[PDB]
């Protein structure tokens, strides 16, 4: 039961890395969308 | 101690699945916002 | 090996909370971008 536990922990850590990488990508795209909205605002105003 | 650990793993995995679900929803809305910005850009240009 | 597991669990939980908090911040910004897009739509149309 300790080895199974260790394996499940390694899997959780692996998925946590995936999650952190996805959050980083989402933040970069979100920043681009903010910039794009601000550009459009300037062009409209 | 090993039953407490096993139970805490199951809880962590549950929370991780909630997080994954929430990220999927965020990504879908973010994609819609990208489409909406692109439509505005094309309209104005 | 149970103590090392318990310490890894604490670290995983620590990170999971940070991830949850970051998702909450992303959601707040994404709500503001949706609002900003709708404002531009209304003005253009
Ligand atoms: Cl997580």
């Amino acid at each position: 039961r300790m080895k199974q536990i260790e394996d499940k922990i390694e899997e959780i850590e692996s998925k946590q890395k995936k999650i952190e990488n996805e959050i980083a990508r989402i933040k970069k795209l979100l920043q681009l969308t903010v910039w794009g909205i601000k550009q459009l605002q300037a062009r409209i105003l």
